[PDB]
């Protein structure tokens, strides 16, 4: 409850309350293409998602989340660096105050427009997401960079749903959707060990960053920036931005599947 992205409660302050903010495995990071290591053990990533597991869309104040039923292995991520399957639970986005600079990861110092996160938990090892959330191997998140350009029709269903969750705490059913439809055509990737990018900031995530970006238009971004942080009835406070600055690598290696 004690955090946001404003001057006063934002990324530069989270350490006062969450000391792990200055940990050794924080995200996001800049990926320096000259220093990535080709690892020949990486397998191609394989996603297999069942659209019937799509459950609901909810406004959480600082962002919006699309959540999936995760009671079984109907929707999983396999391959890449992993030996176990990972069970899909959520996707959400990060954006900025301008359309040109709003991603969380950078590549060779270049910030993209926005970023899609597709989050999965380790059902092989832990009995629920709450348990898994704090363990070093607990989470697998796919990040896809979004470049302002031509409008992306694959986003329409998510954009149309925002109408029903304009204020904090609102939620709506969201069904029959396969988020693999949002990924790029090729799944060549970089990977590194890191963290959730906002409080509680656990160092529990294995990142998969796709090499290829996806498009998005300015207008599409502006719809995100139109959601409200306040509860219904209150004065309006736009969800203007939600990206954390990049964090020191601190000795970590970014591996490439290519
Ligand atoms: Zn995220």
């Amino acid at each position: 409850p004690d955090w946001g992205y404003d001057d006063k409660n934002g990324p530069e302050q989270w350490s006062k309350l969450y000391p792990i903010a200055n940990g050794n495995n924080q995200s996001p990071v800049d990926i320096k293409t000259s220093e990535t290591k080709h690892d020949t053990s990486l397998k191609p990533i394989s996603v297999s998602y069942n659209p019937a597991t799509a459950k609901e869309i909810i406004n959480v104040g600082h962002s919006f989340h699309v959540n999936f039923e995760d009671n079984d292995n109907r929707s999983v991520l396999k391959g890449g660096p992993f030996s176990d399957s990972y069970r899909l639970f959520q996707f959400h986005f990060h954006w900025g105050s301008t359309n040109e600079h709003g991603s969380e990861h950078t590549v060779d110092g270049v910030k993209y427009s926005a970023e899609l996160h597709v989050a999965h938990w380790n059902s092989a090892k832990y009995s629920s997401l709450a348990e898994a959330a704090s363990k070093a191997d607990g989470l697998a998140v796919i990040g896809v960079l979004m470049k302002v350009g031509e409008a992306n029709p694959k986003l329409q269903k998510v954009l149309d749903a925002l109408q029903a969750i304009k204020t904090k705490g609102k939620r709506a059913p969201f069904t029959n959707f396969d988020p693999s439809t949002l990924l790029p055509s090729s799944l060549d990737f970089w990977t590194y060990p890191g963290s959730l990018t906002h409080p509680p900031l656990y160092e529990s995530v294995t990142w998969i960053i796709c090499k290829e970006s996806i498009s998005v238009s300015s207008e599409q971004l502006a719809q995100f920036r139109s959601l409200l942080s306040n509860v219904e009835g209150d004065n309006a406070v736009p969800m203007q931005h939600n990206n954390r600055p990049t964090q020191p690598l601190k000795g970590r290696t970014v591996r490439a599947s290519f």
